[PDB]
């Protein structure tokens, strides 16, 4: 199977899926490899080739540091890159139903990883099931991460910032220009992503350059208003200069700094990324999105508040235990290998780990709000997880959804509370950050892979709801006497719970906690 694109022919491969066939094109280039003089610059447009490009295997993942905290452990290692690392990493993947569809809706995945890690080739992002079951087309792309993708010297096109976001945008443009050739509808494209990928999705809603490039958006566990998601101009400058110093590239002509950094091997840059800040936390994002005056024209909180974004439908949600994953990467008393019953004192030391630059009054106020118990030994353990999850993910997602819906668009919010039966992390960590993803991509539909019957059922319905949102803008499951998903409005704030047992309509998720984080805490 061979498809003619604008820049040349590509050959794909046939896959067998559920007694049917899916056609996969893995590793199509969408930009000039950003090497040599091109490192740190916006992605440059592609050449044009005369032969047939073999797209029959995942391409290189972008350069990045790897998680080495738990060698041999599937829980952490499943997120590590499964393909060679290289600066030559600007490639995308396409899954298509067989027989070739005529005008199929397109789903474009953007992975998360704190803007420092990630790759589109992970097992949990395999689009072949969505293509097989719902007959949509699935696209995913690799984008630059870390300093290589987000190094900023505002105004300087040698390193203007936001390069990884421009990588994403160029791929959306590739779909606009080429997807009809694959049987897709360029007028029916839904972006979806998780964590930093969801933050990216929300930023595409704000970038005027992305507005004509997609129809609707889905945000899983992330939004730009999260405290880790956008780096200030002040922080970005101090970090760029710190990087230059650590690598011996401190100069006076800022452009000369960039030249010096271009002569360093990727490993020396990667090695020094962790130290551009005096203290980090498990949620540190040293090189992330900035206000560059190009992709992002002003502080995004201002744009959101004043209604300056694409007017369309959104689907947003979070998991029950967003915060727990991070506790075992530094908080004292914690371990994936015991029940982590911590003391008041340990909770206090824990806040210092996650809020290192915050005043003593600020840390006390967190403790006051989360430690009025009604006693129970796991009180402090659970409080710290909730602190981390509410501050970093849930409260920002809820505030994003309210502000967005106030300008008249339909929004739908979910609360995912099912813990995978195959979860390799201990049960005290609950419904973890990142563990709805395999349900969305329909992994439990494969009966050969250890999931329960109830989980097959949950994933099937989730897959249908996501597909109906992309196609029709309304995430219902209309056939099997399902609970109707009500629109989220700023007054009533209805949301839908996703679980194996009882799907329910609820109101005002974490009302009391979020009043603390959203209204008060930004003042300390
Ligand atoms: C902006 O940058 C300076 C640079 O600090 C150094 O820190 C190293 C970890 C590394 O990045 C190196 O390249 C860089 O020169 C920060 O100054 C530091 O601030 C801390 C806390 O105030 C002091 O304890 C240190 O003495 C000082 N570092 C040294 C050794 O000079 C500064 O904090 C930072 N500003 C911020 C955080 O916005
Ligand atoms: C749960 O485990 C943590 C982590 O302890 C680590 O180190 C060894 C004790 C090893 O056997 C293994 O259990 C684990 O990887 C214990 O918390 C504390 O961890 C800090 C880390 O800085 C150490 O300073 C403490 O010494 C350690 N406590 C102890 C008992 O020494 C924690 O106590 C344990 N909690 C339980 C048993 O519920
Ligand atoms: N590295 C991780 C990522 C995610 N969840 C994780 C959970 C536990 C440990 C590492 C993780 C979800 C977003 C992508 C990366
Ligand atoms: C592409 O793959 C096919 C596999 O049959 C092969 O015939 C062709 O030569 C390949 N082109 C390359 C590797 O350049
Ligand atoms: C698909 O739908 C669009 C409207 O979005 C229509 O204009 C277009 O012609 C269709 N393409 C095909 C080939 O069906
Ligand atoms: C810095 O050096 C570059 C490259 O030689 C040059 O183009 C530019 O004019 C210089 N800028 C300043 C501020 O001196
Ligand atoms: C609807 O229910 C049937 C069984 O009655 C099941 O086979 C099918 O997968 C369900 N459809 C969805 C979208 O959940
Ligand atoms: C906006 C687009 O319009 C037409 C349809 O074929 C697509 O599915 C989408 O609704
Ligand atoms: O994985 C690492 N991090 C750090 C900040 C956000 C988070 C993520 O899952 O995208
Ligand atoms: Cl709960
Ligand atoms: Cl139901």
């Amino acid at each position: 199977i061979i498809i003619a694109t604008k820049n040349g022919k590509v050959r794909g491969m046939q896959l067998t899926v559920f007694g049917g066939t899916v056609t996969a094109f893995l590793g199509i280039p969408y930009a000039q490899p950003p090497l040599g003089r091109l490192r740190f610059k916006k992605p440059q447009s592609l050449t044009k080739w005369s032969d047939i490009w073999n797209a029959t295997k995942y391409a290189n993942s972008c350069c990045q540091n790897i998680d080495q905290s738990f060698p041999g452990f599937h829980g952490s290692e499943m997120w590590n890159p499964n393909t060679d690392l290289s600066e030559d990493c600007l490639y995308l993947n396409v899954w298509i139903p067989a027989p070739k569809p005529k005008n199929a809706t397109v789903l474009i995945w953007i992975y998360g990883g704190g803007f420092q890690t990630g790759t589109s080739s992970l097992h949990v992002y395999d689009g072949k099931f969505l293509a097989r079951v719902e007959r949509v087309i699935v696209v995913s792309m690799n984008y630059r991460v870390g300093a290589l993708g987000f190094l900023a010297l505002p105004g300087n096109p040698e390193a203007p910032g936001n390069m990884g976001l421009f990588d994403q945008q160029l791929a959306l443009q590739w779909v606009q220009k080429n997807i009809a050739a694959f049987g897709g509808n360029p007028k029916s494209v839904t972006l979806f992503g998780e964590s930093a990928g969801a933050a990216s999705v929300s930023l595409h809603l704000l970038s005027p350059g992305s507005h004509s490039l997609f129809t609707r958006a889905i945000l899983q566990s992330g939004s730009f208003n999260a405290p880790w998601a956008v780096t200030s101009l002040y922080e970005a400058r101090n970090r760029t200069l710190n990087l230059a110093k650590l690598t011996g590239c401190s100069r006076e002509n800022e452009t000369e700094i960039i030249k010096c950094l271009r002569n360093k091997d990727p490993q020396e840059i990667l090695l020094n990324e962790a130290f551009v800040v005096p203290y980090g936390t498990p949620l540190s994002v040293n090189f992330g999105p900035t206000v560059d005056g190009d992709f992002l024209t002003d502080m995004p909180d201002i744009l959101l508040e004043l209604g300056q974004f694409k007017k369309t439908q959104i689907l947003v949600g979070v998991n029950k235990d967003e915060g727990t994953a991070f506790l075992v990467y530094g908080a004292p008393g914690f371990s994936k290998d015991n029940n982590s019953i911590i003391t008041r004192k340990e909770f206090q030391e824990g806040l210092k780990i996650f809020f290192p630059g915050v005043s003593e009054f600020g840390k006390e106020s967190i403790l006051f709000h989360y430690t009025d118990w009604v006693q129970r030994p796991e009180n402090y353990r659970e409080a710290l997880g909730d602190v981390v999850g509410d501050y970093n993910f849930i409260c920002p997602a809820l505030e994003f959804t309210k502000k967005f819906s106030e300008w008249g668009n339909n929004a739908f919010f979910y609360y995912f509370e099912h813990r995978s039966s195959k979860l390799p992390w201990p049960e005290w960590m609950g419904v973890m950050h990142g563990y709805e993803i395999e349900f969305v991509f329909g992994l439990p539909l494969e009966r050969r892979d250890q999931y329960t019957k109830a989980e097959e059922i949950l994933s099937r319905s989730i897959v249908k709801r996501w597909a109906n949102f992309a196609k029709y803008g309304n995430p219902q499951e209309t056939q099997n006497q399902s609970t109707s998903w009500p629109v989220f409005k700023s007054t009533e704030q209805k949301y839908l719970t996703l679980n194996t047992e009882s799907t329910r309509i609820m109101t005002k998720l974490r009302a009391q906690q979020c009043r603390f984080w959203t209204s008060f805490f930004p003042k300390v």
